[PDB]
């Protein structure tokens, strides 16, 4: 309690799964949060099932659109007050190797999972950096930013490229004195909705060859270290790739 | 607060310094907590400093001494029950390079810096498993264990060995379901008395050329990871490194 | 001398520097070649100044046209027979930080150092896979698909891109024994005539806190590297990253 | 052919398997060679059978033993010349968890992989430094440098510590400008007489979760990378690490 006092969040891809999960936990902590999904019956429902509109909104808007990111910090900025904290958690995936990935299927899955958090990224530093404000932007790439899936290969370019762009931002901000952050976050395989209507995944996921904990994690796994992320506990910490899967990428 | 209710510590070395960051926060997360140094004049005074006999105490122990494992294990479950969390802090460091590192260097720093933490961690799994404790093994590395330093060739070594080492440990403790983690943390430079008695060591390590954020760490900066690592709230973390170093390793 | 027997290659972006030496090495060890770039009047001239029309060949070809991609093989396939060997070389930079890169500027450099690579990876696997041909594919990534860099934001972000998805890329051929391998190669500072335009870089980049060596790379450091990872040699080889960089990314 | 020609080279272990197929690729290369290994009949066999004693010969040693590395340095000096090119490839293995791992197997693993490293290193760069010989000292070690192994705690220790350490020496050779390059190799399951004895070893080891080629390597494909970082190809390498293990780190 309190870990996120005065703090201000967007979170993209907020409404549902792991996304909602952080929402959740920051509310908890204190800070006020933006979540953001493509349709506002979910992301109302989801806001208000979290809290109430002095504690969380919903902003509809879809990642890759460049102009809608001004409208989302000029919103969160009109509701909360100067944003401090960025999480960059909206994505996609599909299921296919690189050698069967279509072109318009490369385009897009790279304007989510890249463009997206490029245009998040760029516009937080702008909009965070000299105020003071203990600013972190938090992108989320994936175990499938460190090692390969015969089956994900636009998934693998995608946060390969969010796990070193990130370092980019964080030493230009750390050189600059800019007071923000930027850390990525690599979740290995994660109980969402998703995963349950896909029959046999979970299972699949679980095999000790896969994860060696022989089962997958949960949405709050990933809320508690984005909590320390956001918060003044990392402040020396920026740069760095922060690991949370049972095991998957230790063998 | 409560963050860490119910469990109970070890900190090797957590008379001073680091240590004493990491005893200090656990205690006030609720942790019972018992530390170790080589004076017990120091330790005890370090142990009230921070709160009563029924919250931490001081044990005499150096962590290259096998046998004394068992009798600071014997002497903390006395005082306070089960122990579930095991922070292997103690290190020492030589200046030399290996070029000019003499053999009786060589074994004195690996005894402390290697040996200490194979007998701690392996101590630690044959007490802590199977007990239901959400038990956790924080190793002390390094940026040390991730890149080199002309001057520490040593200490690298040894750094590098804790940060693999580790990752054995965490597979075999979640493949047999023990219910224990196992996580490396890997901080940067951090201000220390140590530091402050050598003149110009602060300057010299806050140069943009080697800390990017252009200050080094504070004690706390370590301690806040050492709580959430040892906390539930990181239990599908195991076999991950975890890095603290105002952006050191990101170029 | 007879290392790359029965080879057959594309390199991208191969009429000057890096390209120019890898082809180069390439025909002196018996492959076959056949070089791209923009301008024909330089490309023409490059492969002359090489060897023969039956050992090293030209073709225009920028790496971020797909139909192209085609044409560039059947060409090949008509001059030199079956391809087996792809050096996915050709690459530009921008010098920005994340915050000042504009959306123009960051479309532009992914197009031909993340679409290209992805085009002529795609192609290679299709049209090499099950030949036995001791296929390779040599992806060049750089130092900065590893580390950051405050002023090549987009650049970083393209390299982490390549490094991850060419695991992939390795994977799906290693499990369905498509007889094709993929690695990448990740050259630190090299010499190049680039380098030469810009007065005072090679001195900066030749500075003990860059680059260990106290001085910059040549083109054949790259070249030799990419004759073992083109030839049988390396066989038992995929999915991996080596580098050469001066010790760049060893502190 | 000629690509190691005045070079002088000592291959620890290199009586049999990987060591003894270095070797051969060295004689071949123009490299005179020192082999030792424990047992006189073996190495005497082993030499005669790559080629006459102007080209290779044994010397009886045990890398474990300080003293015993300056008698063999010197004893190559007297048959070749000064030393060019150490391959510190002696090693030991243990199939224990660190939970298992006697103390008595803890120190008897690392006399021989660390320490034996370590002795073999500080010598190098003493004898070799600033005698324009184009030195290189190649340090093997691991897959399990990289990832851990439940039943392989210690190996994972020496290994991980050889890995680190080699990046301190490499750094403080080229920043002295001592014309010693230090680097490491990392083999995958490699197909040897010992894993010939373990009946089902082969089988395991080659599963597609563990080495996705589907087979395990041969001695000639470390070789190779050798032959390479011990020629002055690889003369801008250093501080880096050399992946050879058939996509088994690449998942
Ligand atoms: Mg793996
Ligand atoms: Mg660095």
């Amino acid at each position: 309690s309190n870990r996120l006092d005065g703090k201000v969040a967007i979170i993209t891809g907020g409404t549902l799964g792991i996304g909602l999960a952080i929402a959740t936990k920051f509310v908890e902590e204190g800070a006020k949060v933006m979540i953001t999904g493509r349709h506002s019956d979910v992301g109302e429902k989801a806001a208000k099932s979290v809290g109430t509109p002095d504690q969380i909104q919903f902003f509809q808007h879809d990642s890759s659109d460049e102009d809608g990111w001004t409208k989302l910090f000029d919103a969160t900025e009109k509701a909360f007050g100067p944003v401090s904290t960025l999480v960059n958690n909206a994505g996609i995936a599909v299921n296919k190797s690189v050698e069967e990935t279509t072109t318009a299927e490369w385009r897009k899955l790279l304007a989510v999972n890249l463009d997206g958090v490029f245009f998040g990224t760029r516009l937080g530093i702008q909009r965070m950096k000299n105020k003071g404000l203990g600013a972190s932007i938090i992108n989320m790439s994936s175990i499938e930013g460190f090692v390969g899936d015969p089956s994900l290969g636009a998934y693998n370019a995608s946060k390969g490229a969010v796990r070193i762009m990130s370092k980019s931002a964080a030493l230009d901000c750390a050189l600059k004195d800019y007071d923000v952050r930027v850390n990525t976050v690599h979740p290995g395989y994660i109980k969402t909705p998703l995963v349950d209507d896909l029959p046999g995944a979970e299972e699949a996921m679980s095999q000790r060859t896969k994860t060696p904990m022989g089962h997958i994690g949960e949405p709050n796994d990933i809320a508690y270290i984005c909590v320390y992320l956001a918060s003044n506990e990392s402040k020396f910490a920026t740069g760095s790739e922060f690991v949370v899967d049972g095991g998957y990428t230790a063998q």
